[PDB]
């Protein structure tokens, strides 16, 4: 009965009987048409659809700003309120904020996706703070992820409007002028001021919506329906709705209530209403402790820590603080924290208040200790503490803010009138059970003693006989999660017998002198400086000149239009995927009925619907696109549901009952897949290696397991097929690299010649290899129902679809015997591969991996080998390095490992095994190493590494719980495909008879700007500027058989194709330019056309020459050769497994940089992309082949907090190739792995201090799991450890 | 090509042009429309000649093509039309032409 | 570079789509331009005749 | 199933463009009133020459 009115960009927007489980991020997409905000994750981890919510206190006279994840918001939590996004602060027909300029002319924009939410939390931000400092904006960008830019020049355009040769001009930029900003919307500033009483209804045929303003109403509404919840945030039942399968017939989401948004200073203490948010209540605390004595601001002390660290900026400004305690999550970083000081919870019914405290047994939802469903919570009551009451708490995760707590803990110690005895003590633990426990039996026999070392070891095995976690646990890490328990219990028993020392100093003795460092916290302060060339060259040619990025400011101002971003074509259907729950089973019925009869349902699609055109050739054997009568894998397209819309689609996607019948053996390790045929090998040999290993030394026998990685492209796969209604013609819109292969595989599905099937790609947000072949199955199924119903279709995957679906990086396993001399030099190695390649073949990586695996090391005898492991995992793809993260790695191990059994330090192993200036690779190819020694040596000079080397092991030497590391690592990466046909490039352009000039390639925009380079090669080859030149985007309608854009050579290629056309258009037109020079562009076109010239020229490249006889082993398959070396720095904390990122240095042989600025972008991308795939990121799977997606278990991509806080990046000075340049988006990503031997060094100056001598094997990626393990100390041996065999872990 | 189909067949004689001088059937051509994104600065299609001098056009392009596809059609002349255009891209030759 | 035609099919034209088409397509492309719309004119007969 | 112009599928929130023309073979323009076309259901803007 009641309607829904709120603003958007100032524009009023009505609503009459909304569906109450409408959602803001697709309402501002599909009904306002605003395609800015954009789509990320959905479960508000990711920030790409950050907009600003703007509510009016009528009691405060004032407008309040706070940053919101728009995939959360109900619309019907709206009423009254303005939400603003990025068309709202500017657009190109208006004004350009200086928000959207700065960020990007500071070229902080790539793919451009995660753009739309950068902009609007550092606009918000702006709004609450126009001068600002560095801190507050790098903790507003801590709910952004990026995977492209790795957020350097997002942080310089923040610096920008702090009051505090380049790459942009920061003395252009508009100053932010905070008088014209966007008012707030008059009307419903009048709107409050009317205290209208009455609740708000919004129903549905499925759910009931009831929006209490008044204490009175809310109280009536939930006797009414007590098992109703009680909306705040969204932050907790929100995610739970989408991926966890529940439903709420019933929703009450009261008003802004003020008895319920209430913060008293008492006298015992404060209470805070459990309406504010969690951001707001670490404003009032963060207040409270710079106004009252330390003794009394312990308790709000440790609940300003967890909340600094509390997800990030956007999640924190929705979620509650009653929600927050309600929603008792097994890994809430606040529970515990309140369990242990006495926090009492004001709940009030409609019969009366009542006050329960906050303890044990409610956390873990006994009823006696719970609420009513009857009554709400009103607030909470924290407490002063004490004088000699003090309280800490800690946690541990993935990386440092933004991702779930593995284990954290909140501990209160209370010893009375100052003596060294414990009178109260109250410890929780959180992340190793259902709920958040206490050990209430530990603390109870611990009364009484003293703060000593001689307790301690007790209250551990008592602890840890309290809090049990079998093997089995869910989470894993079970061996890990037994030691943070100890861990943090000896850091409390380090903080608070410091805080005695303090007080009482002469009765208490002062700590160890080397176990100061524990106490210290790993915070961050970003600094950067990039160094590259910049005199006889024209001021109007643009090569060589840090240009923006050509969709820039369309990426800052969301008009940037993506797949998904194309707006519904009319009567379009929705096309949703049924995906495979078993690892290895038989298909024995498929249940339709239930599916077929929901409501929009148009068609479900299995695999008998396809016939014939089931199975599609990859030119190495046919895969099917559905199901059969078995799965491979998990996540495998097994039914198509084909709905009127997304949401009904997914509903009936839901009802599909599909039986199985688990078969035998089920392969997931790469040992469990060479237990089991024949296998096509690869090898090459350099020398002989069988006559070196009885001359050398040593013999040195060692492997490594390299974990996979996720694309996590910030766009998901998404694509859009429309029929054009004659002769069969289809018109693909896909996210994709190779818009080739969509056409073959679209028209070979749908038995139509090519010249019938376009495919039309204007920009794709990241790709990274993750788009192409399960792409096109997608897009060959999607089509196949487009013409089947004569409608177009639209499919767009979420996120925990899209890591199920599509594969990722192979995860690697290399085992090595080397033969080595006491001097660091290795004679004779033998090599052996494997790549997990999942559920198909794959053997292209295993062959640049052997190719490029010498890295910059000659081996005078090599023999290495590579396989490739079929397993019941989903299908990996081919990623940025193609192979080379994973050969060069286990070289790096191997090389890693004779430094330790020579005593020599891994660096001057490295050189000493280096290519001489001259020299030959094994597959009997020269090299020109000149730059590769210079980058080297420069290397050392730039990031003064001696000075800083024994400046470590000084660290090392005085912290024992608390170790620095130090690493460097060349890198030779060779660039070539596999023939010259495989290289070849096209373009096409036109000169219309205004002069302006229209071109089109091959290529693909995937953010590494090969557009904006190709209008620098038109700008220069023609003599025109730019803004004259345009491009729309790449389609197989212009420019037929264009090869994949993937790689580094994609600009290189297809900027050689554009050179082709403009020189043939330039030379047509020699005879008009030398009779006419002074003449524009303009009257040459004209007259061109009158003296009957054409002006249209196709540009064509045949390719680099490229040959390998894979028998012999010899060959010439690369063209050239990128150089460099990356130095970085690392402190980890050897009691959690934490580490900190401090300095990395970076520099590469590049050659002619046809365009610096987004040449230095693609190196900071590729090595902080490589540095999540050997630190954070991280895939767990269950023993039954399942991926865990939920929890501590989340996967996570580098964030702000893990860019290391100082990075240097330079380019070496300078032609076969385009202007003498050097395609380099895949050779960072190796680069990364110097933080990973940082990191090893780190902790082996750990063991050797400790005497810990073997061998110290450590896999990547370096998680805290496996940081903290290695550091064996009292508590490593300590934990109760499993046998084997008994339980069924919950990975690995 | 810039000719636009307002009844007089003006596509008809053209997929007759490519037909002839590419000695495939017309099923194997085949065409969308006119668009200014793909023929530039094109003429009125108005008058006796749309067809003639867009005939002409497309007439120039493929003899064009098929010059540069003469090596691979002499060396294979019993081949088909579609391993003659896959050798040709294995041997790097452009498959598009402006007529 | 920035405004392409696109032409599949004419239903007849005997030279009576040109100037007169030219104007109102411009008068109809700057209506979509200044609403950030689509626009769409088609005219009836008796319109057409006048 | 041959697509004409205007068989083209309606593209989303597309607006629609009708004329007024001239009424008087050879006359001067002295007034034109918007005023009660502007506020008619429907209507999202009238351009004249100015
Ligand atoms: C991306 C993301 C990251 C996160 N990271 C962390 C983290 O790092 N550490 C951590 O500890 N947590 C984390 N969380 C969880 C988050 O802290 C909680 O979900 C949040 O605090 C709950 O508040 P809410 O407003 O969303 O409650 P809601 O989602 O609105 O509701 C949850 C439950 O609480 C009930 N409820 C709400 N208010 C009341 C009230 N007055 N009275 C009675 N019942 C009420 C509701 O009935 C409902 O049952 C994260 C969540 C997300 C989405
Ligand atoms: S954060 Fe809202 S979509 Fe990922
Ligand atoms: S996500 Fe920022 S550009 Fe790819």
């Amino acid at each position: 009965a009641s309607e829904l009115l709120f603003y958007v960009n100032g524009r009023k927007v009505i609503e009459k009987n909304v569906d109450p489980e409408t959602m803001l991020l697709p309402y501002l997409r599909k009904k306002l048409r605003l395609t800015g905000t954009k789509y990320g994750c959905g479960g508000g981890g990711c920030g790409a659809c950050t907009v600003m919510i703007s509510r009016y206190n009528p009691i405060t006279k004032r407008i309040r700003h706070h940053p919101a994840n728009a995939c959360l918001i109900p619309i019907c939590s709206l009423y009254g309120a303005a939400v603003t996004t990025v068309e709202g602060i500017g657009s190109t027909h208006t004004r350009i904020h200086p928000v959207q300029e700065r960020i990007a002319k500071c070229h902080g924009t790539q793919c451009g996706f995660c753009t739309p939410g950068m902009v609007m939390s550092i606009y918000t931000l702006l709004r609450n703070h126009p001068e600002p400092t560095l801190d507050q904006l790098t903790d507003a960008l801590g709910g952004n992820l990026c995977r492209c830019t790795g957020y350097r020049p997002i942080i310089d355009a923040c610096k920008t409007f702090c009051k505090t040769p380049k790459l942009f001009a920061e003395e252009e930029f508009l100053p932010l002028d905070p008088t014209q900003e966007l008012i707030f919307p008059p009307e419903l500033m009048i709107m409050a001021e009317k205290q209208s009483q009455r609740t708000r209804v919004f129903g549905s045929e499925r759910m009931m919506w009831f929006s209490p303003v008044t204490l009175k109403e809310l109280l009536e509404f939930k006797f009414k329906y007590p098992q109703a919840p009680v909306i705040m945030g969204n932050t907790s039942v929100g995610p739970e709705v989408k991926f966890k399968g529940v439903f709420h017939p019933v929703i009450i989401s009261p008003d802004r209530i003020e008895e319920l948004s209430v913060v008293n200073h008492a006298y015992n203490g404060l209470t805070l209403g459990a309406g504010l948010s969690l951001a707001q209540v670490k404003d009032i605390l963060a207040d409270v402790v710079q106004k009252l004595p330390e003794e009394k601001t312990q308790m709000y002390h440790a609940l300003l820590k967890h909340l600094g660290t509390l997800a990030g900026s956007q999640i924190r400004n929705m979620a509650s603080l009653g929600g927050h305690i309600i929603s008792r999550h097994p890994d809430s970083d606040l529970n515990p924290i309140l369990a242990v000081g006495n926090c009492t919870l004001n709940l009030l019914s409609k019969e009366g208040k009542r006050q329960i405290p906050l303890n044990e047994q409610f956390l873990s939802k006994c009823p006696n200790a719970d609420l009513k469903p009857q009554e709400i919570l009103v607030s909470v009551n924290i407490p002063y503490s004490r004088k000699w009451e003090f309280v800490s708490a800690f946690r541990q995760a993935q990386r440092q803010e933004n991702a779930l707590a593995i284990v954290n803990s909140g501990m209160r110690v209370f010893f009375g009138e100052g003596d060294g005895i414990i009178r109260e003590l109250c410890i929780s633990y959180g992340g190793v059970g259902p709920a958040t426990i206490c050990a209430k039996n530990s603390c109870q026999k611990l009364i009484g003693r003293h703060w000593n070392e001689q307790m301690l070891d007790i209250a551990c095995r008592l602890i840890l006989n309290e809090v049990s976690l079998l093997g089995s646990a869910p989470g894993g890490k079970v061996e890990f999660k037994r030691t943070l328990i100890i861990s943090f219990l000896f850091k409390f028993y380090l903080e608070v017998s410091q805080i005695l020392k303090k007080m009482d100093p002469v009765h208490y003795p002062s700590l160890a002198d080397k176990y100061e460092s524990a106490l210290e916290d790993l915070h961050s302060h970003h600094c950067s400086t990039l160094k590259y060339q910049n005199p006889k060259q024209h001021p109007e040619d643009p090569i060589g000149h840090p240009i923006m990025h050509l969709s820039g400011v369309k990426h800052a101002t969301g008009e940037a239009i993506y797949c998904d971003d194309m707006p519904l074509v009319d009567q379009e259907l929705f096309l949703t995927f049924v995906t495979s729950s078993r690892a290895h089973a038989k298909i024995v019925s498929i249940d339709l009925s239930e599916a077929l009869s929901m409501p929009g349902v148009v068609d479900i699609m299995t695999a008998e619907h396809l016939s014939d055109v089931n199975s599609f050739c990859f030119f190495t054997e046919a895969e099917k696109f559905l199901a059969t009568d078995k799965v491979f894998c998990v996540g495998q397209l097994v039914c198509a549901v084909l709905a009127d819309s997304e949401v009904q689609a997914k509903r009936a996607a839901k009802r599909v009952k599909i039986v199985y019948q688990d078969l035998e053996p089920l392969i997931l390790t790469i040992e469990e897949s060479i237990q089991h045929s024949f296998k096509p090998e690869r090898k090459l040999e350099y020398g002989n290696v069988d006559e070196a290993f009885k001359v050398v030394d040593q013999i040195l026998e060692g492997e490594i397991h390299m974990g996979g990685q996720e694309h996590f492209y910030m766009e998901t796969q998404s694509m859009l097929v429309v029929p054009k209604g004659e002769d069969q013609e289809m018109d693909v819109y896909v996210s994709t690299q190779f818009p080739k292969y969509i056409q073959d595989i679209v028209a070979s599905t749908l038995k139509l010649p090519a010249n019938k099937v376009m495919c039309h790609v204007r920009r794709v947000g990241g790709a990274f290899g993750g788009k192409v072949l399960k792409t096109g199955i997608i897009a060959a199924v999607t089509a196949f129902a487009a013409n089947k119903h004569g409608r177009a279709v639209r499919c767009v995957l979420e996120r925990g679809e899209d890591m199920l679906i599509t594969g990722g990086r192979h995860p690697y396993l290399g085992k090595y015997k080397a033969g080595f001399m006491n001097d660091g030099r290795i004679l004779a190695l033998d090599m052996e591969h494997y790549s997990n390649a999942g559920a198909s073949l794959s053997l292209f990586v295993i062959e640049m991996g052997l190719l490029k695996m010498d890295n910059a090391y000659k081996f005078p005898n090599l023999r290495c080998r590579g396989w490739a492991c079929r397993t019941n995992l989903p299908s990996n793809t081919a990623f940025r390095g193609f192979g080379f993260p994973q050969a060069a790695l286990i070289t790096e191990s191997c090389i890693t490992e004779v430094a330790a059994k020579c005593g020599l330090s891994p660096e001057k192993v490295r050189i000493i095994n280096m290519y001489k200036e001259i020299d030959q690779t094994p597959y009997k190819q020269e090299i020109n190493a000149k730059n590769l020694i210079q980058c080297w040596r420069e290397c050392m000079a730039m990031s003064s590494y001696s000075l800083r080397k024994v400046a470590v092991e000084k660290f090392n030497a005085e912290n024992y719980w608390k170790k620095k590391g130090l690493a460097m690592v060349p890198l030779k990466f060779p660039v070539g495909l596999g023939s010259r046909a495989a290289g070849q490039a096209a373009a096409l352009v036109h000169i219309y008879l205004d002069g302006s000039v229209l071109v089109t390639h091959g290529g693909i925009e995937m953010g590494q700007g090969v557009h904006t380079k190709m209008i620098q090669v038109v700008s220069r080859e023609l003599r025109m500027p730019m803004s004259n030149v345009h491009l729309r985007g790449t389609s197989t309608e212009t420019v037929p058989n264009a090869n994949i854009s993937g790689g580094s050579v994609v600009a290189d290629l297809n900027g050689l194709a554009v050179k082709d056309a403009c020189q043939t258009l330039l030379k047509r037109l020699e005879p008009i330019i030398s009779k006419n020079p002074k003449g524009t562009w303009k009257d040459w076109a004209q007259t061109a056309f009158d003296e009957s010239i054409n002006l249209s020229a196709v540009g064509y490249f045949r390719g680099y020459e490229s040959d390998m006889n894979w028998e012999k082993g010899e060959g010439q398959p690369f063209e050239y050769f990128v150089y460099g070396a990356a130095c970085s720095e690392v402190e980890i904390d050897c009691l959690t497994g934490d580490h900190k990122n401090i300095r990395t240095d970076i520099v590469m042989d590049v050659g002619c940089s046809i365009n610096p600025a987004i040449d230095i972008g693609q190196i900071e991308g590729a090595f902080i992309q490589g540095m999540g795939l050997y630190t954070i990121e991280e895939l767990n799977y269950s023993p039954q082949g399942i991926l865990h997606t939920r929890g501590p278990d989340q996967y996570k991509i580098p964030a702000i907090c893990d860019m290391p806080t100082e990075l240097h990046i330079a380019l070496l000075p300078p032609s076969n190739t385009l202007y003498s340049s050097k395609g380099l988006r895949e050779s960072g990503v190796f680069l990364g792995c110097s933080v990973f031997f940082a990191i090893h060094d780190a902790v082996s100056a750990a063991r050797q201090e400790r005497g810990l001598h073997g061998p110290l094997t450590l896999n990547s990626p370096l998680t805290p799991e496996k940081i903290r393990m290695a550091c064996e100390d009292k508590f490593t041996k300590m934990i109760p450890r499993d046998e084997p065999g008994s339980y069924v872990p919950w990975n690995v």
